[PDB]
RNA sequence: CUUGAGUCUCGUAGAGGGGGGUAGAAUUCCAGGUGUAGCGGUGAAAUGCGUAGAGAUCUGGAGGAAUACCGGUGGCGAAGG
């Protein structure tokens, strides 16, 4: 149940916009958010999600 | 003699040969900036590499082969070339 906690207030960068970047190989894809002036906000994988084998080099796990 | 072959200047098509000059782009690398955990490999896998901060990504520099497409049943070289 809920507690009474202070209100958040927290900034980073606020960047409100961005590009993204899309590393796609033969065997994983690499996929990477980044600020329009050119900074990494975070990146995930597919290799990461744990598919293995020919099935981590496919559209559904490069998706998620 | 020309009926074989040879030769002059002219045009034409092409990756024939020798030596010069030249640019950008991924891997790769370094530096700074941003940023966190896998990256790689495969049939499935593990060795490698990585928190000293990797992988990727922004900016700028570095360096060496190579130069795809145009390249086509094309064209060229003495044959491979």
């Amino acid at each position: 149940a809920k507690a009474p906690i202070r209100a958040r207030k927290r900034v980073r960068k606020q960047v409100s916009d961005g590009v993204a970047h899309i590393h796609a190989s033969f065997n994983n894809t690499i996929v990477t958010i980044t600020d329009r002036q050119g900074n990494a906000l975070g990146w995930a994988t597919a290799g990461g999600s744990g598919f293995r084998g020919s099935r981590k080099s496919t559209p559904f796990a490069a998706q998620v």
